[PDB]
């Protein structure tokens, strides 16, 4: 009843989120990646297990967008930025994220993110580039934490779900990867975890008064 | 507050399936799009208003994958299917929701769909071969009820969290776009009003036992 694996159909949820150079996860670079994974505790309440960050190097070939780089203020060509490669990067979080998935009893990764085929498309696409073979996510599903905020909040923009679910988002942070991943970790637990105390789960709940 | 423009953030929820004659919504045929509009009763419940639907011609260049049209039993080129073009589909659909987002006091319109990225990469793109103006859908917003199934009945796939939410489901009927379309606007509506009638919504609920 209150296992991760039993939450989900066997998905393994994973909070990531993205910086980039542009719009287009095909030809633009990936700048920054973070991933969160989650975990349950005995009562089954979610929350935030291991948590990855990372400066990513553009990818040979790469186009960067100037209105990009204005809007999140990165500067791919400062030597102190401590980046890595997006193999690397990815390489790190899959492991991270099969060694959660077989300790969970989970079958599969899901990425949570805020309007997420955005982040999804630019990780899978980073995934390819890199010729990572076993990638631990669906290859098209995702739990997109506007729509989940919709329901639960009545609102969709992330700085303004995390201020209606009581909590704190700081605007000077909110174009680091690292920043936006754990407001919407938080975010996504807050939503399942208030479902489950309504008595919204597990589905028995209701009628347990 | 009971009224739709208060429940999303001024956002006109627009449930939308589609067929198609493969997965690349810029390069493959749209064969089929179904949509119903949502409206609040004066209690604030959620259910479906208007639901139109469309038989479409492959649009002049299109790829048609052999796979898809085995997968979703369509045949093109049958005189008798009684389709019309990717304009006066979305065109009729468009006009409908205009209508009913000036009616609600909605600002714009957001798509409900399961899995919800497919369907909307399809629509745009058959929106901007129309060359149609003033698409009323929000640009990259989509609530996706695979997700919210996810997070309300620990399902992700729209049969079986039809099942779930102790909804008919038939197999015969998945490969249309409007069963699909129907379906999809009554789950998402069951979640929407669960969340309400458990207390969870509107906000304040929850202190007024
Ligand atoms: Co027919
Ligand atoms: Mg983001
Ligand atoms: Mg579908």
């Amino acid at each position: 009843l209150t296992g991760l694996c039993d939450r989900f159909r066997g998905f393994y949820p994973v909070v990531i989120d993205v910086e980039t150079a542009g719009f287009n996860a095909k030809t633009d670079a990936l700048l920054e990646i973070a991933a969160i994974t989650l975990k349950m505790d005995e009562q089954g309440w979610l929350m935030p297990d291991t948590t990855l960050h990372f400066h990513v190097e553009p990818f040979v070939g790469a186009n960067l967008q100037p209105e990009a780089l204005a809007f999140n203020g990165i500067d791919p060509n400062d030597p102190d930025r401590g980046a890595v490669s997006e193999y690397e990067a990815l390489h790190e979080i899959f492991k991270v994220v099969r060694k959660g998935i077989k300790a969970s009893g989970c079958n599969r990764a899901i990425m949570v993110a805020h309007n997420a085929n955005f982040d999804h498309s630019f990780m899978m696409a980073a995934a390819e580039r890199a010729s990572l073979k076993r990638n631990p996510f669906h290859p098209f599903a995702t739990f997109d934490t506007a729509a989940l905020a919709g329901l639960a909040l009545g609102q969709t923009v992330l700085s303004k779900a995390c201020q209606t679910a009581g909590m704190d988002f700081d605007s000077t942070q909110a174009h680091s990867a690292l920043y936006d991943t754990e407001r919407t970790a938080v975010l996504f637990c807050e939503i399942v975890n208030r479902w489950k105390r309504l008595g919204g789960w597990p589905l028995s709940a209701a009628e347990e008064v």
